[PDB]
């Protein structure tokens, strides 16, 4: 039943979320 | 309310996931 499709999106959002936060962080670091 | 509980808890997990994957993956890979 669709409740860890909340999981699921959450991770996904979870995950992209700090990926691109980090690689605004080291952007400028070379 | 139960919903927004299983995605923030995705968003933690992920969150969590995702630094623990880099930071254990950089300093690996030298
Ligand atoms: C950077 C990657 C981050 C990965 C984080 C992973 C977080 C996983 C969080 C929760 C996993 C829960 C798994 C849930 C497992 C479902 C159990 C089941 O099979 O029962 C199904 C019933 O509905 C049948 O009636």
């Amino acid at each position: 039943e669709p409740e860890i499709t909340l999981i699921i999106f959450g991770v996904i959002a979870g995950v992209i979320g700090t990926i691109l936060l980090i690689s605004y962080g080291i952007r400028r670091l070379c």
